């Protein structure tokens, strides 16, 4: 039995938004577990902790668009559980960028097969909302990475790292 | 002759858009049939009266704005008969707004038709301006519409009809 | 059975407002035609196209005054096609503006019909609220689209009609 | 090797916060489910929406106050999989927060089972911090949802929960 | 070696984007050379120069808005000589218009050459950037020079010229 | 037949207007091709970006004032190509800065050739509107390059360089 708002929407689409779902609250709890770790006393980057926090609250933002998309095209959101990241403890802030990048570049991978299975089945409406809320967004996050990872290379660590901290992170 | 303007816009691009503009002026005319039974002494519901008489004029908004894409793309509008409604009496409130859900719907497939009358003419710009003006804003009606059946059922007939003319409808 | 709020108010009287309404909105769609007309690139002038747009919301207006009164008396409102209008294109603006007197004309026979099966059948309330709210508005809309075609002729095609557009209709 | 803070803070307190945590991240994601479950059509309840929005934000935030401490206190963050509520669905607003007592009465447990770890390793300040962020917050979610859960079946199914959803959980 | 931020990005795109950049350019400078011959003694008209010395300013934003996305996408912006347009003088007003409404349909078709490069690699963020930023834009400035061509012809040479400078150009 | 302002102004003077107004056109192409290598996700300096982006929209003003000046002189204006910079990258901010001070002192030079051309030909009025707009400029454009080379020479590359970026250019 459809459910009444349901037009043009697959079975494909559906399941491909509820892995979606579960792909941006990964990311979410990789970004958390990167700013609790700039936040021990061993590694005390406030610059560092406030972008992932952000980043990892973004990310929670990205999973409610898809479940409030899910709602709207009359699919139905089934919840995974959200496994825990690969490591405990994330090394440089330069480690730490790049890993977010590859994340970064994973999930984008992730939208346009997602985008894919939407154009598979002619569902024109969700491709233009992918387009608007995930493609260009990504494109963003992905060139920002790469020019703090060149910024990172470029201060070097110790002091480099502190000042970029303070005024690239903009850090306290 | 070609008009001055007219770049990769195709004749059944063109034709597709004054039926478009049609199907708006007729869903214009039954949302203003239905506002106007509310306004009946003998139905008296202001929320559902002031509801229908607003998604009147956005239907007729429509209809302008392809009037306007029309004439952007070099096109010549011609219009047909204004078919009147189906019924003279809309019944209660929740019969109402199901005949709202079916229209939506229908004026839903007949957009999606014409993006893929654009899609079958190469016609990149016609897709886009299609997205951005109603494919999402017809997913947004429908899932509105769909949320207000499921809370007239929940209310039930009576007070319940009349407390959701007040509450969700700020009757008056 | 008659509605609750029904007194001094006769079958013939109920049946003109209906035929009214369907001529309101029968103007309302010939002055539609000519503003989305004068917005083609081959015509081009934004003062008669923002003239006639009002003009084609002012007769919708008008038609919602007739159905408001329909529903205060305890008639009932029926809906008929509102047909297209007599062409697809208007000429000059001098043209639109004589096509424009040739309709209110038309329009204000018929209100003064109306008004004589009001006076035929004693409802004095109907006739003054013809009165109050159409008679003297349709002498000043005549009044003015006179004015305007003598001023059309007098500033003569070309450059005369651009700067009517500019001066007279407030153009841009 | 101690961390540099490490001051009166025991292994067992250390995993016991970690465990806080994974149950803190866990109750956010049931309220989560909760809310995108009353956002779907045919359930269509703003308030309750809102409701379940704000305390998933709630516990998300409670976990980042047991993160923050583990910092503070020299301990380490170890992140566990968020495990899937044992339901998609949640059936009524009154059977929603009766499963949300439930999680409150559990999370409460918890939180006095780690006050006692706490309390058995002598630590004065984990104690002072439960009693300050967490038991009398606890009791407060407990009192209200019991509330709730009393006007829910006051006010019994159909009209009675659009009105609980508008009046006292002020849906829209 | 691909740069950091490449994702689903074709040489044929990158090149497409590096062509395009140059048009833009090119474009600029046909403006600019027409803009200056509108400040010439014996042309004297500062409405025709501020359309212009505006219409060339917005095409160096274009080509800026390329270059800015050539290096998102993790593309290398490579410049051609800008060709000085194939006039020095540009006749009446008229034909000035009738120049630059060929020059943006060529601009045209060579995005959607471009749209089609993009498509053809399966980009799609780069289909939907080329949507949002150029195609609906290239349609309202093709428009709005058939509009002035339109009008151009109705005002007529001497005085018509002057006053469609004064009045639709805000000449001063 | 001389063009009606034309007084005291030779041919070689406006041949040589010409030949400046493409130097102008050149430096701003060298210094918009330098300002979007700043912005490639490999080299990511913004003041360095902002910084050259000021530069070429500048030496674009410059080409206009001399645009205006030959029209106010009843000369008229001769574009040629603008040729492409002679790299497509520019190595480190020292490298750069190096580039545009070696520049900017061909630009003066062959503006104190275009005040000698003036003199020449005792175009009294030329030589003061070239003092007056262009030989001080010049002279401060060269001390602010040369103060920002010995600046990136002391600070070194990496740390030093990305400091200069962010104090002396106000990057971000
Ligand atoms: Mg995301
Ligand atoms: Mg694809
Ligand atoms: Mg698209
Ligand atoms: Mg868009
Ligand atoms: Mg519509
Ligand atoms: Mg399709
Ligand atoms: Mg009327
Ligand atoms: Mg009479
Ligand atoms: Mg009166
Ligand atoms: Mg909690
Ligand atoms: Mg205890
Ligand atoms: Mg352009
Ligand atoms: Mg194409
Ligand atoms: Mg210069
Ligand atoms: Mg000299
Ligand atoms: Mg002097």
């Amino acid at each position: 039995s459809l459910s009444r708002p349901r037009q043009n929407y697959h079975a494909e689409s559906e399941s491909g938004v509820n892995k979606q779902i579960n792909l941006e609250l990964y990311a979410s709890y990789v970004y958390q577990s990167m700013a609790w770790y700039f936040d021990r006393d061993d590694v005390a980057l406030k610059g560092f902790h406030k972008f992932f926090k952000k980043a990892s609250e973004e990310e929670r933002e990205h999973a409610e668009k898809l479940m409030k998309f899910q709602n709207q095209r009359g699919g139905r959101i089934v919840l995974s559980d959200i496994k825990r990241p690969d490591h405990d403890e994330w090394g440089t802030g330069l480690e730490a960028m790049e890993v977010a990048l590859n994340l970064e570049k994973n999930v984008n991978q992730s939208l346009l097969d997602l985008h894919k299975v939407a154009e598979k089945n002619g569902d024109d409406q969700m491709q233009d909302w992918i387009e608007s809320h995930f493609l260009t967004e990504q494109v963003e996050a992905i060139k920002e990475l790469s020019d703090h990872i060149t910024n990172l290379k470029r201060v070097g660590p110790g002091l480099g790292e502190y000042m970029f901290d303070k005024e690239t992170l903009d850090g306290d």
